[PDB]
């Protein structure tokens, strides 16, 4: 019922009544799912100016909208000003943040928050997995995206096509015929199906030999 909290607020602060920092951290976390970012915006002025301490939820709820606007750079400007102020940052912000930073192709930066959040004790999951897998294999890394796709699966996260699509490929234009079919077939016990792009590489890479 957000357009009505609006209504209300508005209604408030005519009559001249301090708002609250909830009526604040709600009324953000209603417009940042809304995906009205700007407004968001507007409405964390008034409340930095108003001089009110924000939750983590309202830096959550910022840099979430923020990374998929790809705005990164204002979005690192929130994350570094939280630490600042002494707000543990949860999964998600971590997350926005590695899937915008690979997105950037600023991937050693993205590197380092995982191993900061994995140091400040948060899990990290299947979309920071696939994600970062993604990162480092795009990036011809393909010998760490295996690390991290293994202990990726060591804690139990179970990958999606797109960690097998890429790492099959890679494998594939590498040469690594054998594990590249191990992992066809792992997959398949998964029940997941295929790319077309895995199974031309597959064959092409099986033609070409034997």
């Amino acid at each position: 019922r957000l357009e009505e909290a609006l209504e209300l607020f508005e209604e408030m602060k005519e009559k001249g009544i301090v708002p609250n920092v909830v009526t604040y951290t709600t009324l953000i976390s209603g417009l940042g799912k809304a995906g009205r970012l700007e407004e968001a915006l507007e409405l964390f002025e008034e409340m930095k100016e108003k001089g009110i301490v924000p939750n983590v939820v309202t830096y959550t709820t910022l840099i979430s909208g923020l990374g998929k606007a790809g705005r990164l750079e204002e979005a690192l400007e929130l994350f570094e000003e939280m630490k600042e102020k002494g707000i543990v940052p949860n999964v998600v912000t971590y997350t926005t943040l590695i899937s915008g930073l690979g997105k950037a192709g600023r991937l050693e930066e993205a590197l380092e928050l995982f191993e900061e959040m994995k140091e400040k004790g948060i899990v990290p999951n299947v979309v920071t997995y696939t994600t970062l897998i993604s990162g480092l294999g795009k990036a011809g890394r393909l010998e760490e995206a295996l690390e991290l796709f293994e202990e990726m699966k060591e804690k139990g996260i179970v990958p999606n096509v797109v960690t097998y699509t890429t790492l099959i490929s890679g494998l594939g234009k590498a040469g690594r015929l054998e594990e590249a079919l191990e992992l066809f077939e792992e997959m398949k016990e998964k029940g997941i199906v295929p790319n077309v792009v895995t199974y031309t590489t597959l064959i092409s890479g099986l033609g070409k030999a034997g």
